[PDB]
């Protein structure tokens, strides 16, 4: 019996920041409404592709773990916004990092993708011959947004988070997990016409709908994450009070609060950074984990509950038992190339096109 | 304690519209003579429906074949590089279509090696955790991507889907050892760089994307990648090469398949080939081939199978499957695609005209 210890953690947030005030200059919205309803103050807009965000996050996690790129056997990138479909962006991260041989694939389960990835990498390592793995959640959601619709335009940001996993006999890392999907919620969070269903030669194919029914997402997410968390906790044999930290998906603060309240988990145990970055889909959990560790929220031997949901409607929860070390072995100098533009400047073309159309 | 994931169901979905080599000759400077001689491809299928619809039908056939209830399916993996949509994933669409409650549902992209990646992943998930039954699907609508003015690539690819159902068991069956990987130095020799979030969303000409393709370099890297993976798998199995009963390869090029077998010392007649009927269907190739090998009586109970594949990445893989007792379906499915009211040329008419005009 082995386990997959989380030995490295890292993040990459692009520098360009879009404030609620910035959004109010081109949409009929306010910082007052957004902060009160969502809890989001700011979000980051990438000047580079998803794979570049993923690469920097991975470099930080590798340094943190002190592992050699020659030791990495498996690379999973969880994303719904890959640079390209052919080939996958896991292979681009592999190419960028100079990792020889590793299995490299992209996984799409929306914002639950990082937990899906962590479950998958963990079980691969437990049942087969993978010694070290790199699991990355990375998104450039700004690509997708309709800048005339305030409902969806204020919720999402770009970013990437990463972990490195190391095979061990110590009972650490992901213990039980339950992942799933409520396919009856499929049509309430969707971009139906980007992908091979779109008309390739229609000049207006860029003006797609972002389907979004917020109250239905709320209900299904709470139900989905809640029951998954219960299964995990029940299988662990832990009482609810033994959970030290909750690392949730960062989509909505009231969802996080409701999840904890219905579970009877203390509100102050949930790590929240949505105010800074908004919803970065698959990046939310690994960015949050990385920041929780940086800010001293996770102690050695802590019991963590991870929980997430996403378009699908995918859902999941996991129980992580932390090991001995909460400090990086090394630091990485890795950074994105310099950003010569403001967030409004980056979005200028897309805003003008959506408004004209 | 030690369990295994038996392949208990297999199924396929090939769309009805057939594009012949003659059809291709009416709008490209090519001939059936050249294509059949050079590639061995006679026909390929062009879908009138989205990838998820192909995936759904293949799954229905596999589920009937396995005699499993949709309530028993705990995991759905769709390997594809041509999904209907990115948000949400198409695994969830298959789940919605089939009425599967609760199952983990995700899309996996490792190009044509995706089915083997999927089979490895589902197997290990079942071995290390609480998944009793899984559905693993390779499904593609590659016709979406093609430049119909370029005969080089336009004659090689097709649409389709294949599926398996896996069932947890104590019997030493299903996927035994596997080795999967990626040669990222081959990343730039097979690619469609400008479809995805790297593309200009508001450029009216963003549909006319280029391909990176260096055929001799793909050949070399694919043979090297699959060959060494197959060796690792065989070496870990403790089997001699003569004990392999059937090879189920990726159907990209017949000389690649031949070279793989020759360098491994595997008899050429053990490799199952259906590229002549369907061309390269990326992640669907292996599961369609497996399904057809079973239908045609090529796989016996207790046979040792070698699966091998490669794809853009350059991803690569091999697997050793030990077959169990049953090679016949428990049930048949009536599931079919909706009627196709168009010929393959009619389906491709708009895309052909646009590519020619541009
Ligand atoms: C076995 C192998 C020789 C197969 O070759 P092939 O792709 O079937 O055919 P080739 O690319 O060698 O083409 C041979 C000639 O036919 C011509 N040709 C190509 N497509 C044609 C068409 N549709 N009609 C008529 N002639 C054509 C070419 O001009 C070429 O001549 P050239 O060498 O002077 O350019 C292999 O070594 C190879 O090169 N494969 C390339 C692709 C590959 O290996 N994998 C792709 C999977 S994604
Ligand atoms: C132009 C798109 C064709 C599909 C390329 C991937 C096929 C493979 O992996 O073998």
């Amino acid at each position: 019996q082995c386990y997959a210890e989380i030995t490295g953690w890292g993040k990459c947030l692009p520098p360009a920041t879009l404030s609620n005030h910035d959004l109010s200059t081109f949409l009929d919205t306010s910082d007052e409404w957004i902060q009160s309803r969502t809890g989001i103050e700011q979000r980051r807009i990438s000047h580079v592709n998803t794979s570049d965000l993923a690469t920097v996050a991975a470099q930080h996690a590798i340094a943190c773990a002190g592992v050699s790129v020659e030791e990495i056997d498996l690379i999973i990138v969880a994303t719904c916004s890959p640079d390209s479909l052919i080939p996958n962006i896991a292979s681009r991260v592999q190419q960028n990092l100079g990792i020889p041989s590793a299995a490299a694939f992209d996984l799409n389960a929306a914002a639950t993708g990082f937990l899906y990835g962590l479950e998958t990498a963990t079980r691969l390592m437990q049942a087969s011959h993978y010694r070290h793995a790199l699991v990355i959640g990375a998104e450039r959601l700004s690509f997708y947004l309709d800048w005339t619709k305030r409902d969806t335009a204020v919720l999402f940001g770009d970013g990437a988070g990463a972990v490195v996993l190391s095979k061990t006999e110590q009972k650490v890392g992901l213990q039980d997990a339950q992942i799933g999907c409520d396919a009856q919620g499929r049509d309430i969070l969707a971009v139906p016409k980007f992908g091979t269903a779109m008309d390739r030669f229609d000049a207006d194919n860029g003006y797609w709908a972002f389907d979004f029914v917020g109250k239905e997402i709320f209900k299904r997410a709470v139900r989905g994450m809640g029951a998954a968390a219960q299964q995990v906790l029940a299988r662990s044999g832990l009482s609810t009070e033994e959970i030290d930290v909750v690392i949730p998906h960062q989509a909505n603060i009231r969802i996080i609060q409701t999840l904890c309240d219905l579970a009877g988990i203390a509100q102050d145990k949930a790590f929240v950074n949505i105010h800074r970055y908004g919803n970065t889909s698959a990046a939310t959990v690994p960015i949050a984990l990385c920041e929780a560790l940086e800010q001293g929220k996770i102690k050695p031997h802590d019991d963590l509950l991870v929980a997430a949901f996403g378009a699908g409607l995918t859902w999941g929860a996991g129980h992580i038992r932390w090991g001995e070390r909460i400090t990086p072995l090394g630091k990485s100098d890795a950074q994105l190339p310099s950003c010569d533009h403001t967030a409004l400047d980056l979005l200028s073309k897309a805003i003008e096109h959506c408004k004209r159309h």
